[PDB]
């Protein structure tokens, strides 16, 4: 990243004593040209660094209602990255704590995040941390893709991530090349939706419950998934396990997920309105 692109004034940010979540993420408020924008702030308390630099490098190259906006970077304290506020926050804890919500309303944020999905593919960035603790909600009708810190822009001649090591990954949201071969793509964000849509339809619900992540990839090497959450529409539960498609090549991509989302939404809202 060129600091000097995106680089904010500090001046110019006034942040809030309490803590978010935990970098350590805080809220805050920019003066931007005219208006106050309300701004949820990154915060680091050499490595660290650059893991906050090359996610706001991300963050930057992205432009779509469904993906959380950098506002810009500043190094004050410390590195700060300044973004979009999603004021009612994460998705598993607001489905946890509205348990009122309906069908349809899950089906049009899960929705939008496919929309999301599909433009990041469209992008050939790879997110890698696709979970319901990283879809937050602007209002209980629009949600935004974030956290973007594992996220990583694909080189030219190559459609997968290879990492070099297994460090720190949520084990019980990654496809079985992430875990076998270290490979890391749109399809496996795809596998990764699928762990996401099971969240939703579960109210925030923990995917694979009481076990060990080995014994997740036992699991699923044996064919098995998880069940259908109660309550969950049949044919959302058969997109869940067309993500857990275990073969990559015959794995949907986001254009087909997005599609499927889409029309099964435009059926919803006529049921209801009848
Ligand atoms: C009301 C409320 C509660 C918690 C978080 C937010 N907002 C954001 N949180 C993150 N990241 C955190 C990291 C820790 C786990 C959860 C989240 N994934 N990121 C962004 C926000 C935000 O508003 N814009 C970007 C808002």
């Amino acid at each position: 990243i060129r600091p000097k692109e995106v680089y904010l004034d500090r001046k110019l940010l006034t942040l809030e004593d309490k803590e978010l979540g935990s970098g350590t993420v805080k809220k805050g408020y920019y003066q931007m040209k005219k208006v106050v924008k309300t701004v949820a702030v990154k915060i680091l308390k050499p490595a660290l660094k650059d893991e906050l630099l090359a996610e706001a490098n991300v963050m930057q190259q992205l432009d779509n209602p469904y993906i959380v906006r950098m506002i810009g970077i500043c190094e004050a304290e410390s590195w700060m990255l300044v973004m979009e506020m999603a004021e009612l926050g994460p998705l598993n804890k607001y489905l946890q704590q509205n348990r009122h919500v309906k069908d349809k309303n899950i089906i049009e944020l899960v929705h939008q995040v496919s929309m999301g999905m599909k433009y990041l593919e469209e992008s050939n960035f790879v997110h890698r941390d696709l979970a319901a603790r990283n879809v937050l909600l602007v209002t209980q009708h629009y949600a935004k893709i974030s956290d973007f810190g594992l996220s990583k822009a694909l080189r030219a001649d190559e459609n997968y991530y290879k990492a070099q090591t297994h460090g720190k990954w949520p084990v019980k949201w990654y496809a079985p090349e992430c875990i076998n071969y270290y490979k890391f793509s749109s399809k496996s964000d795809v596998w990764s939706f699928g762990v996401l849509m099971w969240e939703a339809f579960s109210y925030g619900q923990k995917p694979y419950r009481g076990m060990k992540g080995s014994e997740v990839t036992a699991m699923l090497e044996k064919g098995e998934r998880m069940g259908c959450p109660a309550g969950c529409p049949r044919e959302m539960y058969d997109l869940m396990n067309l993500c857990w498609t275990y073969d990559v090549e015959n794995r949907p991509g986001f254009a087909a997920v997005e599609l499927r989302l889409r029309n099964y939404y435009y059926d919803v809202v006529n049921h209801h309105h009848h």
